[PDB]
């Protein structure tokens, strides 16, 4: 659902696979990732994958802020 403002959502505009590395999040362009930390790892941002259920590190540049919530 929706509860205030937290764990914003971002959308990947470009693909970026990890490749074994367990420090990068593997996803496809369009995939949505749930943010966890309001801060950024020096540009990089953290979140959770809406697939693998695992969380990785990705460049905020390779992600964009969604446009509206998604309650359901």
């Amino acid at each position: 659902g929706s509860s205030g403002s937290s764990g914003q959502k971002v959308k990947t505009i470009f693909p970026h696979t990890a490749g074994n590395n367990k420090t990068l999040l593997s996803f496809a362009q369009g995939d949505v990732l749930t943010l966890l930390i309001p801060e950024e790892k020096d540009g990089w941002l953290y979140g959770e994958h809406d697939t693998t259920k695992a969380r990785g590190w990705f460049p905020s540049s390779y992600t964009k802020l969604l446009s509206g919530p998604s309650s359901g």
